[PDB]
């Protein structure tokens, strides 16, 4: 599958480093660091890919989330990333990504954050 | 924390049933089932929460994410629901998701869908 | 068309008000008052609509933008919601918005929120 | 403001062409041509921008809305661009969109893509 591909160390275009080892049946695990925002150091990540992606050139699909708390700083929130692993000479996850934070009811409205990242394995 | 509030059984507004364990150290782990799309039985999720929100009144984040691939069917996507426990007589997770499909890089313009799940502990 | 359906007061789950006039081209014109957020009085609305949607029990696609500044306040920022009016005798549009506000550079991988309204024609 | 700096052609990663003129009073009208999809020639586009947007070095907040039906084709869906304007040298419209299609009430929760689009004033 892209078992081999995905594994490894990932940076986005905000300088976050995003460390991921791919399992056999689909698993997701590793750390996150982000360069931005209420975040120090390294966060637990997990998720999942399809490890039977189709062969006919398609992207192979996958999703991971970090909660933003660990032994020096917690953020009250969490993002989950969602996208699409495409390799080659220039491999590449392409995500869109959504960031809620704790809120009362009354601010439940304006509780999530939504963007984009590219990783690439360089830089 | 709200370990024992999140831990459980969960229906949203599309009769999917999500099943889940929260763990001591944030993690969640479980099974999906969806009653709607390309999708049949249950398929592994995985995912984190915040273990020790804030105690004003405001919510636990949380992420979680379906790869949906399973011993019978594969649809080669991937869903990530991001969202907040709110307890109490009427608990609910409340969530955005982002479903990501694989695609050439031709049509990866057309590849994410976005939406929303309340799920809650009854029906 | 839904020209007649569209067109009037449209109320959403947080008490916002919604008065819109669907064109016979595909316009739509009216104000918006929110109940919630850097928000007071009315603001100028526009937008478009499918006005010969199918006639297979479809929804009609639309959509519409506000820009939060008026002769009384000023947030810097606008929302666009993007939907599909549902006819008959509990009629109703549901959306999706993107709230973007102005940031610097360094503090634009922040600068976008995402919900969900849905909208009446009472209450 | 920057009246002068939005009006005129914008191109995107696309390949597609977003002709605007912003009025003083915050208004955008134009015309936009997508190089993907189902589409053909040029569609109606209506939106609002932040006519008296911060002057610390904040982007200014904008939106617009096109309905995909034209004298030639009609995909009975619409496109809503939420974003800021980033002037200077190298100016861009950052923008995020949620792409709405009509839909029946059992296929909504599928109804609405989301995506980024970045518009430059070259290429
Ligand atoms: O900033 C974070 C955690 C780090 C997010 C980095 C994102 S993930 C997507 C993108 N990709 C990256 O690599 N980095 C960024 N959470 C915001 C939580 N706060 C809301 C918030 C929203 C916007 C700006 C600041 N805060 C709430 C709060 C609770 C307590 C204290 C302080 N604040
Ligand atoms: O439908 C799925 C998996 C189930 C999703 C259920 C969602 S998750 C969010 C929401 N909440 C729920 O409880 N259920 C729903 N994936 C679509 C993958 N296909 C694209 C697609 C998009 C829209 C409609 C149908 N297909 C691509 C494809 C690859 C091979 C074969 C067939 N199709
Ligand atoms: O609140 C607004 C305008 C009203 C939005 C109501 C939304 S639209 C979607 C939803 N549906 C509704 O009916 N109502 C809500 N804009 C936030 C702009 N500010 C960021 C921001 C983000 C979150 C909370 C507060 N502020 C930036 C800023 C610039 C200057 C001063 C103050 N603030
Ligand atoms: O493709 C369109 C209109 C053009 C969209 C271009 C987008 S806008 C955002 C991005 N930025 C750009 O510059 N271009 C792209 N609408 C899809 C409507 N169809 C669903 C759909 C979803 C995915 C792929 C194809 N179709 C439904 C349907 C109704 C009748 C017939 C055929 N199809
Ligand atoms: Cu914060
Ligand atoms: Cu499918
Ligand atoms: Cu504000
Ligand atoms: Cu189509």
């Amino acid at each position: 599958r892209d078992e081999a591909g995905i594994t490894g160390t990932w940076y986005n275009q905000l300088g976050s480093t995003f460390i991921v080892t791919a399992g056999a049946d689909g698993a997701l695990t590793g750390t996150y660091e982000s360069a931005v925002g209420n975040a120090e150091s390294r966060y637990v990540l997990t998720g999942r890919y399809d490890s039977a992606p189709a062969t006919d050139g398609s992207g192979t699909a996958l999703g991971w989330t970090v909660a933003w708390k660990n032994n020096y700083r917690n953020a009250h929130s969490a993002t989950t990333w969602s996208g699409q692993y495409v390799g080659g000479a220039q491999a590449r996850i392409n995500t869109q990504w959504l960031l809620t934070y704790g809120t009362t009811e009354a601010n439940a409205w304006a509780s999530t954050l939504v963007g984009h990242d590219t990783f690439t394995k360089v830089k």
